[PDB]
């Protein structure tokens, strides 16, 4: 038919190439966290644009903790909320600068501060140009704008110290209102919003199952973030602290239903150069012959990463060693018992797009950089060829 041309905003709300899918599907490998901490597989269609509005909100405030973790005022604490269809997330450390933005302004015929860029403006931020060592997730520019165009409505407040900034953002982006600021001594950057659960497949208000599903997976977020961020930052859900802060409790909360009781195969994967060696990837295994395939979870930059070749790194170095080990003795069948947590930063990694799902990355970055402890794969490769064994 006709050639029409669209702006981000229609576009966003029409297209999931932003988010994924803007209706409920099947999600593979969905899980919660139920409490024990145990992380159960949720057996629902769920809307992948919905859960990625809250991830693009959690891995702006584990930026902020990396970006800061160094510097005088350092980021002490993530809040997440989710109540009455309502979600929010805090953090303190510096805030957002309350100062008009030059460029903006003009664009946009009026004053606009840059707070306001930060939320309301496609392709904005402080990524836009990302060292090639950066190890933060965010790259594009537009994950807040994305959640704030699938909110009803929308609050940014940041204080950096001397004056607080509230805006309120409804309407799926269509209402900017103008911002109130105020002398304050507090420093921090919150962001509240509503939803639009009914368009993306949710009953209003939400159900009994989609509320307990959604509240299930933020928790298992939330307890993925405390085991990514540094040591001194504590990460709530709904005012509890998630105390997983370890890439072994998260193994333990992983397998807890299907095999109690299990051994935890540790390794920290090192390198030898910078970049490389300022980021050690923390990892956990646990061979059981209940697994039926080789599952991961991968936290790599603050962002849940399904797929990517850090992963068949340690697949195929570990089916070296079972294949030498099972022939004296005597890829799917060596790994097929293994579930693995690997926790960690990798700089320079591009993603397959923006909901960051795959990295992407030379296979040489791990032979020619990173290197596996010997004793990690020789307890596996033990635990592995017994199985093996077993069935033989
Ligand atoms: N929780 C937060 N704390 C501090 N700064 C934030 C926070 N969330 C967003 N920002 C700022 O707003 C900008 C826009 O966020 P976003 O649209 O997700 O882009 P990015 O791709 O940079 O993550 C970020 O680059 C960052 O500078
Ligand atoms: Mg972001």
């Amino acid at each position: 038919e006709a050639f029409e041309i669209s702006d981000f905003k229609e576009h966003a709300k029409k297209k999931s190439m932003w988010a994924g899918a803007l209706n409920k599907v099947t999600i593979s490998g969905l899980m919660g966290v139920f409490t024990d901490l145990m992380a159960l597989p949720i057996h629902r269609d769920h809307c992948p644009a919905l859960l990625k509005i809250f991830d693009e909100l959690i891995v702006n405030a584990t930026d902020h903790e990396r970006a800061c973790h160094s510097k005088t005022k350092k980021v002490t604490y993530i809040k997440i909320s989710f109540d009455k269809g309502v979600f929010s997330c805090e953090n303190d450390g510096p805030g957002i600068p309350i100062a008009k933005h030059e460029q903006a302004s003009l664009i946009a015929k009026r004053d606009v501060y840059v707070p306001e860029v930060a939320s309301c403006f496609f392709l904005a931020g402080t990524n836009i140009n990302k060292a090639k060592d950066c190890i933060k997730g965010g790259t594009n520019g537009v994950g807040l704008k994305l959640a704030m165009v699938h909110s009803q409505w929308a609050i940014l407040t940041t204080a950096d110290g001397a004056q607080k900034y509230v805006q309120q953002i409804n309407q799926r982006l269509d209402i900017i209102e103008p911002p109130t600021i105020t002398p304050s001594r507090e420093m921090f950057t919150r962001i509240e919003l509503m939803p639009v659960y009914q368009e993306l497949g949710y009953a209003e208000p939400l159900s009994e199952t989609e509320q307990a599903d959604l509240s299930a997976w933020i928790y298992l977020r939330a307890c993925q973030c405390a085991a990514y961020v540094g040591k001194g930052t504590t990460i709530y859900y709904n005012d509890k602290p998630c105390r997983t802060g370890s890439v072994m409790a998260l193994a333990k909360m992983y397998t807890l239903l299907s095999a109690p009781n299990s051994t935890i195969h540790t390794a920290t994967i090192k390198a030898d150069a910078k970049p490389y060696s300022l980021h050690p990837l923390q990892v956990a295994a646990v061979v059981s012959p209940k697994f039926k395939k080789f599952e991961h979870v991968s936290i790599i930059n603050g962002v849940n990463c399904v797929k990517g070749e850090h992963v068949t790194f340690l697949k195929k170095t570990i089916n070296e060693m079972v294949i030498k080990k099972f022939q004296q003795t005597i890829l799917r069948d060596s790994c097929s018992n293994i579930f693995v947590v690997i926790v960690g930063s990798i700089p320079g990694i591009e993603w397959t797009g923006q909901r960051k799902d795959e990295l992407s990355i030379a296979e040489n970055v791990f032979k020619t950089h990173y290197s596996i402890p010997s004793s990690f794969l020789t307890s596996m490769t033990r635990s592995i060829v017994d199985i093996l064994l077993q069935s033989i």
